[PDB]
């Protein structure tokens, strides 16, 4: 599914992605955009044998399994397939112990470099919520 972009905001919301660990709505927002175009489907290969998943492309070297890479963990105790749900849940869950490991949301590569230090307050305009 390809969300809007308030209508991811709203799920997102729903959750209380807004403001967890520190970084407002706007942030998560952002991030999805640019992770993967508010596509729940959207999956990319990186060159170390592994996969980033969905919404916010979880990574299976340790997040989730999908049997197709080595050395996994599965932290999140979940299919790297439950990440392309067009309920976000899996996603977000996920998400709330992958922001807390330690790096807050430079676990994320789009968002360091295209949300991070930026007026996110933009990516909620026109939302009610
Ligand atoms: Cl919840
Ligand atoms: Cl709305
Ligand atoms: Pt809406
Ligand atoms: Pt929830």
């Amino acid at each position: 599914k390809v969300f809007g972009r308030c209508e991811l905001a709203a799920a997102m919301k729903r959750h209380g992605l807004d403001n967890y660990r520190g970084y407002s709505l706007g942030n998560w927002v952002c991030a999805a955009k640019f992770e993967s175009n508010f596509n729940t489907q959207a999956t990319n290969r990186n060159t170390d044998g592994s996969t980033d998943y969905g919404i916010l492309q979880i990574n299976s070297r340790w997040w989730c399994n999908d049997g197709r890479t080595p050395g996994s963990r599965n932290l999140c105790n979940i299919p790297c397939s439950a990440l392309l749900s067009s309920d976000i849940t899996a996603s977000v869950n996920c998400a709330k112990k992958i922001v807390s490991d330690g790096n807050g949301m430079n676990a994320w590569v789009a968002w360091r470099n295209r949300c991070k230090g930026t007026d996110v307050q933009a990516w909620i305009r026109g939302c009610r919520l």
